[PDB]
């Protein structure tokens, strides 16, 4: 079976067979659409479902083959060689090691494969860490310094992954309880109100009770808080000099540096799982670099994060009382201005969302042609400002899940067993 | 299978039971998402006297449910009256009363539609006794002119008679009862709106006299009981238009441009109970948006990003200047204030979407779910600082219902 998605701006149309290869469910019926659903139950990995013998050398078998075909050798005797040896590791050990060339070719797939994610031109130039010799959540803190030094580059930022060991009975897992390696602090005020970012709230709140002390800032760096071996979580700061962060300014008005705000170079995302043959690897934290709608949009102008409009508003004198001012959008584009401004100016990379959907576009295209597909989330991959003036709107995209994958898992802190 | 929906900037979660009242398919299946195909097989459209049967049963019952009937003697006597009907003619009639109901459930069904928040004000003009192009050229006149109402716009929908054989179809072969005109320029590129290219050729290639202009209002196309279709000229009088201009630029109105008061569909069908309206065009008043971003901004339209930014003397030199966002933004505020200048009828995409919140808030406590397209919802510029963005939604079809056809042009039996 053949499918085709059109792009109603230019009226190419491509053919996908790749998504004959989709294992995984979506969570849709030929009843209900759940593409706007954040977080499917279909698209999260609950600790307590750890595989058994049973599904777990079809799963092995499966990534081999598509290993091996890859390298040019789906048959050959080292193939043949490495599905015996995988298979008696199996039912002798009940689990399976990975080769390193295997662990590269998974994690640079799962990133291949993320619907959601639209820088993925980039996906073969991803450096793979490996982290699987770690026992310890100092050997941990460790591995997370080195990927920061690496990933940062003084600003010239560069794609990597660190890939811990993976999870056995589920209850020794490695696990970064941080949801990315670089995030602000956020604390609720008695009065109600918000000081720093009210999304991580929470995680402040069991940074501070297990022992850190708060400045308690508007932009505090949090601690790491990390997990070896499913032993409690130890904090951890990383190294301030390691730490590379932006002031923000705009190239036309003067007053907004006087906004005190800032952000940091490098998106770090820490709490997924990787999923490779049906190993899963609980901690394996990456880096890119940012679009400047992640910054401008959301972390500065969402309702429930910085939430700066009225304040960049109020200093632009737009007229506030009604909507149909658009006082919201005009003040919008100028944030994201500023924030490109300023990355631009200090040398640390960034995009923007018209260069980065144009060039997804470009990766979908040859993705279709040398894969046969491109599964892609357009709810996810259309930008958050100026929609439709991106050639992602006017894209048809069909979304499956293939494996190795990144997948969601819940917070550790609600399915940890605490030790004392 | 009673499912959840969570809006993140609130926490607000609903239950959704409605969905398993769902009749028709998605497209989608557990394999494959396809919740970004513009037009699904699914939502595009001879009935037998077999599939009728239910479908009316279906219809009927939803019907006295919401009077209050749900098994009275009244219910069960249409039930059999309707049923000794479709024996008999192989097609039936709808009482006024069940077509304005059907009309009204088509839109607050049609779950890509933001503005459903007014689905129970709407206008139906009953127009099935009409029997030529000459007929349906008044009835979309009196509509035109009871819609527009001198700017402060009313919801309306006209239904022409329902399809029988597939032979008699009728049909109006606009997309919108008010459009410009596109003509392929000889040096090369288009002139007015690159859309209605093919239409504009085909109402020439019909008989029209075009002005070959930028802005020509085209002429409605008509078509009666499957005959040839006919062309009509809606009454200049009758053609609110707005020109554009912006409370800040004074060059603004030198670009020219200006767009019409009534957003007018009228190229899909409507399905009530089994039975098919091919001719049943509706309008309501504009989202700023559909015309600043889409209608003037697309690449495919009139595109004129790159001529307005050059006349704000901004950096086109670099996309990360943000230039084309600037300028968005500014039309889309000429947008606006035009329309509110003039006293013609528009909303904003903040004021839309926060009603539609409200509505599927609504609609949830009241019925027990809102069938919602997100992929259509969330409005084409700053998407996530309008409350839908963050808002979940379950799409599914229900009916009565709005579903596309193909274009007349490409059926007609000449
Ligand atoms: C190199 C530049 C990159 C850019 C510009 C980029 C951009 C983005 C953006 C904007 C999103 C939407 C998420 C949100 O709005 O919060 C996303 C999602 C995602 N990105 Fe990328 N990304 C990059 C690199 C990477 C790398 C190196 C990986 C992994 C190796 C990755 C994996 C993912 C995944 C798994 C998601 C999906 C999250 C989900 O399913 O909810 N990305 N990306
Ligand atoms: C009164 C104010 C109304 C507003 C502000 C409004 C707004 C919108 C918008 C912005 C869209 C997106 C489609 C596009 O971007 O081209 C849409 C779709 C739609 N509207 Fe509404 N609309 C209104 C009235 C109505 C009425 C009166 C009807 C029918 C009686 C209707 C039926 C529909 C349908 C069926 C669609 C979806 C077409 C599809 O499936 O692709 N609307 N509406
Ligand atoms: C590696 C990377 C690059 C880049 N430009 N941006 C990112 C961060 C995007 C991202 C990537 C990712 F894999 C997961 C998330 C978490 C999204 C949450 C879910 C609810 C609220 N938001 C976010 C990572
Ligand atoms: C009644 C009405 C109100 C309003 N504000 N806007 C409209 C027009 C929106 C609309 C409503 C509708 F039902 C159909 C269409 C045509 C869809 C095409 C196919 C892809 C691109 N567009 C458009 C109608
Ligand atoms: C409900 C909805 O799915 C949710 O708000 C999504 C919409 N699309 C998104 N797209 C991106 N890139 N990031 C997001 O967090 C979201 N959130
Ligand atoms: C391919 C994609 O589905 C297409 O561009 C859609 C996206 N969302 C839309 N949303 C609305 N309201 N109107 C549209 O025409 C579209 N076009
Ligand atoms: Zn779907």
């Amino acid at each position: 079976r053949f499918l085709k998605v059109k792009n109603w701006e230019t009226d190419v149309v491509l053919t996908d067979t790749l998504h004959l290869k989709s294992t995984l469910e979506t969570g849709c019926t030929e009843h209900i659409c759940m593409g706007s659903i954040m977080l499917p139950s279909q698209h999260t990995r609950k600790p307590e479902d750890v595989r058994t013998k049973d599904q777990l050398f079809p799963l092995a078998k499966e990534f081999l083959d598509q290993y091996y075909s890859s390298i040019k050798r789906f048959g050959s005797k080292a193939h043949m060689d490495r599905l015996e040896e995988v298979n008696k590791e199996i039912e002798s050990t009940s689990t399976y090691q990975l080769k390193d060339t295997e662990l590269i070719y998974g994690a640079k797939h799962a990133w291949r494969n993320a619907s959601r994610c639209v820088g993925r031109i980039q996906w073969s130039k991803l450096q793979v860490f490996d982290a699987r010799d770690c026992t310890t959540a100092h050997g941990m803190f460790n591995y997370i310094c080195n990927h920061v030094k690496y990933a940062t580059n003084k600003g010239n930022l560069r794609s990597a992954i660190t890939i811990f060991p993976q999870r056995t009975d589920g209850k020794h897992d490695f696990r970064v309880w941080n949801s990315q390696l670089i995030r602000y602090a956020g604390y609720k005020q008695p009065d109600g109100s918000t000081l720093g970012d009210p999304a991580n709230v929470q995680f402040t709140e069991i940074c501070i009770q297990q022992g850190w002390k708060a400045p308690r800032g508007r932009f505090d760096v949090l601690p790491l808080l990390l997990q070896a071996n499913g032993n409690d979580p130890e904090l951890f700061q990383i190294p301030p000099e390691l730490v590379l962060e932006v002031p923000i300014r705009h190239p036309k008005f003067d007053w907004f540096k006087d906004l005190g705000l800032k952000w940091y170079g490098l998106p770090a995302v820490s709490n997924m799982l990787l999923e490779i043959g049906g190993l899963e690897f609980s901690a394996c934290p990456f880096s890119g670099w940012y679009m400047g709608t992640e910054i401008g949009v959301r972390d500065y102008c969402d309702n429930s994060r910085y939430n700066i409009l009225e304040e960049v508003a109020k200093k632009m004198d737009l007229d506030m009382r009604k909507t149909s001012s658009l006082w919201k959008d005009q003040a919008l584009v100028e944030i994201n201005i500023a924030v490109l401004y300023s990355f631009q100016s200090d040398k640390v990379t960034i995009v923007d969302h018209h260069s980065a959907t144009e060039s997804f576009i470009k990766h979908m295209e040859n993705e279709y042609r040398c894969r046969g597909g491109c599964p892609a989330d357009w709810v996810w991959i259309v930008p958050p400002m100026s929609g439709s003036i991106t050639p992602v709107f006017h894209q048809e995209m069909l979304n499956y899940r293939l494996t190795p994958s990144f997948e969601y898992q819940p917070d550790p802190w609600n399915t940890h067993v605490w030790k004392g």
